[PDB]
């Protein structure tokens, strides 16, 4: 349904690094250099991002559709459905156009045989739109996400003739990924520190740091909100930052010098000094959260790589 153009700068995705490359081959590249893409060399219809789940596959897809010049960006998702046909055509009515459809992985059931009497319906309505009597030749990609690829059916599989995993991240990978959804936001990290949370979370996924991180980010706000006391700390003018006040109040224990009895409620909206975000809370914030991304995962999916190879 969403016709829109995000955010989501290539530097904002962290690793991937091949994915990147070859998505800028096959999306960017034919759009800003058309003369380079002609004949022999006509981009790929669609590309298959896939590999375990919080990889990356949605993330970088608003990626590439940041990263599209204009080149207006369609996403749809498992959600009288004759609107499949209603998508592609807007899009060829605003060529260049990218169509991301995220697990694509919906329309099918080749596992305990979940069948549908239109959901067979659904499906054969796209799986049409592929060729399409007046040539979709335009300048239309599709994209398609999935975690679970094996239960795709060879009638769509087959016309993602380009292919791509997304892996877990590696050690550097994840580290950073701390740093980036920490955002612009008050902490107190080091170096040194982004680099060991990074060697814990080993196994980890993207979505799995961002679960974690989501929740330390929001350790400075439960101190506030069940503080019993708070200091008078002096700090930058909430109204002009680059004027230090000697006013501030911020939450912390009753036993600690200059620990005034009240909580949130007395403290004035503009005098709230809240706590830096600390590696001693992202480690905490990292204990109470495990892998889910078993073996599994890699292993039924290891299956889909080697027996399926490209041409799907
Ligand atoms: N490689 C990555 N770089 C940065 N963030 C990531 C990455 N992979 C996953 N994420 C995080 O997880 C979310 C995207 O999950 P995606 O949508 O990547 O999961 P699927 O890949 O869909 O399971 C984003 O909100 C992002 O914060």
């Amino acid at each position: 349904i969403v016709i829109e153009r995000p955010n989501v700068k290539w530097s904002d995705v962290a690793g991937l690094e091949g994915a990147k490359e070859a998505l800028k081959e096959a999306v960017i590249l034919p759009i800003k250099f058309p003369h380079l893409f002609t004949g022999k060399r006509t981009p790929w219809r669609g590309i298959l991002l896939f590999g375990p789940p919080g990889t990356g596959k949605s993330y970088l897809a608003k990626a590439v559709a940041t990263e599209a010049n204009n080149s207006t960006f369609f996403s749809i998702s498992s959600s009288s459905e004759k609107l499949v046909k209603n998508l592609f055509q807007l899009a060829r009515e605003n060529k260049p156009s990218i169509i991301f459809i995220d697990e694509i992985d919906s329309l099918c059931g080749s596992r305990s045989e979940n069948e549908s009497e239109a959901a067979r319906r659904i499906k054969t309505e796209f799986l049409v739109q592929m060729q399409g009597v007046g040539v979709d030749n335009d300048g239309i990609l599709v994209l398609g996400a999935t975690n679970i690829p094996w239960v795709l059916d060879s009638a769509i599989r087959r016309r993602f003739e380009k292919r791509i995993y997304i892996p877990l991240p590696e050690a550097h990978a994840r580290a950073a990924m701390f740093r980036l959804h920490l955002g612009s936001t008050q902490n107190s990290l080091t170096e040194a520190d982004f680099q060991e949370l990074g060697r814990k979370t080993d196994g980890y996924s993207g979505a799995d740091i961002s679960i974690i991180v989501r929740d330390a980010l929001m350790q400075p706000v439960r101190k506030v909100q069940s503080a019993t006391h708070f200091k008078k700390v002096r700090g930058p003018s909430r109204a002009d930052p680059n004027c230090i006040v000697n006013d501030l109040l911020t939450p912390c224990s009753p036993g600690d010098p200059g620990a005034i009895e009240m909580t949130w409620m007395d403290v004035p909206g503009d005098k709230l000094l809240e706590p830096v975000v600390s590696m001693w809370d992202m480690l905490r914030s990292l204990s109470s959260t495990k892998p889910t991304v078993n073996e599994q995962d890699l292993l039924k999916l290891k299956k889909f790589t080697e027996d399926f190879g490209q041409e799907g």
